[PDB]
């Protein structure tokens, strides 16, 4: 299940395996 997620900081789709964003490092809940 690669239900990737969209950061709420830089708006970049990051993989699901990645708990943190791969641009600003901000967690999905931060
Ligand atoms: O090439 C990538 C890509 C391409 C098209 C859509 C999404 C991604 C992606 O999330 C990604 C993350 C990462 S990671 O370092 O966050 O795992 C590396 C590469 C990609
Ligand atoms: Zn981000």
């Amino acid at each position: 299940k690669f239900e990737d997620w969209l950061c709420n900081k830089c708006c970049l789709n990051n993989f699901r395996k990645r708990l943190k964003c791969f641009r600003c490092g901000a967690d999905k809940f931060d």
